[PDB]
């Protein structure tokens, strides 16, 4: 009837850290974000360490992992740009997404991998996809280097300003969004998705 | 078909609507905290995420009021500590109650129970929650007088798990009910699961 276990993250193992947060910490919204290398070469990748900031002004945040201490292609791209887009990701094109989760060489494009198609931004010089119906354009304000050991960090925290949003008309109404027009997808523990569940009002 | 809108035209409150309907959905931290005097707060927020795994880190965003703080991180950063519980349809109506603005606890008839690692406690009636230590409380937008939050990022120090949730080390989500937050005064069950 209540049978609660306590659970020590100094004894047992990183993975085991990560099935239990990413097991507990349920639904997660997922940032399908592009950046550009210095090459020119256009980068995307999935991410549901992802939510808001503030409103005032729009801040949102992507905690992207390293890899033994260095940079992934997003954060470098993010920080050497100042500029990355982020995406809604929605059933519409979970799909596609699901593609560019993979590993490619550097400075090969996901976005081309998986048949999206490149939009150009107003404000920054990072493309978008055309196929989310919801996208930020966005400048870094802060990459925040967190976890791992004082000589190699778990992750980069990257705090995004919204500078441009880019919404699909049939979803906005009266400066709202339709959430079941959007279908927004969500990241559970694995290689397990959700669907918008079931709504209800407090 | 895609409407082009800058955000430092319209206001806050249309920015506010816009990033609220559009990441979704939100998992919903229940946060407890204690002040100088030792009384217990807890208060809901959406701005919740995981951060890494090594260590098990997490981050809630909590927003100022007029360029001041909110009590949970005033009582995050004087005690270094505090409790977040993942929100459950068990307890989602207790927990709203809390959203009012005393110990909130008391008022939504939650059951305060002390931590092993920290001194804040947490409520039982959450099936999982982590004791936590503050690593960073970052003010972040607004003016630099006056802050529009501060991001706190939390290192757990204890996972507290309900037993018929855990299957070695996995968590049973469909068992789990958690709830996530919307616009306005929205929230959303669990929704269908697939696999990628
Ligand atoms: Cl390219
Ligand atoms: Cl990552
Ligand atoms: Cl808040
Ligand atoms: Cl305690």
């Amino acid at each position: 009837s209540n049978a609660m276990l306590s659970i020590n993250p100094n004894e047992q193992t990183e993975k085991d850290n990560y099935k239990l947060l990413t097991g507990s910490i349920i639904p997660r919204p997922v940032a399908f974000v592009t950046s550009v290398t210095k090459e020119g070469v256009l980068n995307g990748a999935p991410y549901s360490y992802f939510n808001i900031v503030a409103a005032n002004p729009p801040l949102i945040s992507v905690s992207v992992q390293r890899k033994a201490g260095e940079r992934k292609d997003t954060s470098r791209n993010a920080i050497e740009k100042g500029e990355f887009v982020v995406h809604i990701s929605d059933e519409s094109y979970v799909a596609a997404i699901n593609e560019t989760a993979a590993n490619l060489p550097p400075n090969e494009s996901e976005i081309e991998l998986a048949k999206l198609t490149p939009i150009e931004s107003e404000v920054i010089s990072v493309p978008g996809v055309k196929e989310a119906n919801i996208r930020m354009e966005c400048v870094l304000e802060r990459a925040i280097p967190l976890g791992g050991t004082e000589d190699s960090p778990a992750c980069d925290l990257l705090i995004g300003r919204v500078v441009r949003f880019h919404v699909a008309e049939h979803l906005y109404e009266k400066g709202r969004i339709h959430a079941e027009g959007l279908k927004p997808i969500s990241r559970l523990a694995g290689h397990n998705y959700a669907k918008l569940g079931e709504q209800f009002e407090l």
